[PDB]
């Protein structure tokens, strides 16, 4: 087939630090993909990690091509955009939507952790939605290996996004990777259910974080959250990463297992 390798770049999906992500459509097949364009004038590790990833709740990597000093990563196109834009400021979203998105997030994060990868920057801006509203973890630019040859490596680089970062990343020289991603998921869950972030950062100097540790859940955002998901958040947003709930135990949580959402509305008729 002549021309199958030609993609037209038709729309900008986002500017970034690295550069820019474009929606690309195949000239022949009309298959759409996202093309991440990074001006090298870091990326080898992102590509390398991306080559490892194969999961329905993680953005698929198709390959890459370099043309001089410009790298082109070919990635799954997610037409639903960012989860961020499904969160209504000060409101959140319907609890059954949040639960479903949270289920899919855990699935992605379990997968990543199982192959020894930590994302390190989980937040609604990086969680994308496909045409069926399936959640996809995107952007492995900050990601790293925390397990190799069945041997865990402790992290020491501070990175991520302050409102989503776990307190230990600010307090300790070294920390385990997995509890940090769990914490960020908890912040994402809070945002989905309240449409606001609980604190600027999880530090002793942040009054809102102090209020949470003092269990003042009569305040916002917590007063907006039903008691069942709030009981889960109490187990996730635990300052001590060694006492913080793990994902296997999240999967056992009462709200996590609460029937809330009917299946995707399929067509039907009556007589
Ligand atoms: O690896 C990355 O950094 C990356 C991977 C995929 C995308 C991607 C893939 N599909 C859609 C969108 C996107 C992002 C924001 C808004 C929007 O309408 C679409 N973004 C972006 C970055």
């Amino acid at each position: 087939v002549p021309f199958v390798e030609d993609w037209d770049l038709v729309q900008t999906l986002g500017e970034g630090a690295y550069g820019e992500v474009q929606l690309a459509v195949n000239r022949v097949t009309e298959e759409a993909v996202a093309v991440k364009i990074v001006d090298m004038k870091n990326i080898k590790k992102e590509i390398c990690i991306n080559k490892m990833l194969n999961h329905e709740n993680v953005v698929k990597f198709y390959g890459h091509r370099r043309e001089g000093n410009i790298q082109y990563l070919f990635l799954e196109y997610c037409s639903g955009g960012e989860l961020f834009d499904r969160i209504e400021p000060d409101i959140g979203m319907p609890e059954p939507d949040a639960q479903r998105f949270f289920h899919q997030l855990m699935a992605g994060v379990v997968y990543l952790h199982g192959i020894g990868i930590t994302h390190r920057d989980i937040k609604p801006e990086n969680l994308l939605l496909d045409e069926r509203d399936n959640l996809k973890i995107s952007d492995f630019g900050l990601a790293t290996v925390f397990r190799y040859n069945n041997r865990e490596r402790l992290l020491n680089k501070m990175c991520g996004t302050l409102p989503y970062v776990a307190p230990e990343l600010l307090k300790r020289r070294e920390f385990h990777a997995e509890p940090v991603d769990v914490w960020s998921c908890g912040i994402v869950l809070t945002a989905m259910l309240a449409g606001e972030l609980p604190w600027d950062q999880p530090s002793d100097s942040c009054q809102e974080y102090s209020d949470w540790k003092e269990k003042k859940t009569y305040l916002n955002p917590w007063k907006k959250i039903d008691s069942a998901p709030l009981a889960l958040l109490h187990k996730i947003l635990v300052e001590n990463p060694s006492a913080r709930i793990t994902i296997p135990d999240i999967k056992k949580d009462r709200w996590y297992n609460k029937p809330l959402k009917k299946g995707a509305k399929r067509p039907r008729v009556t007589s």
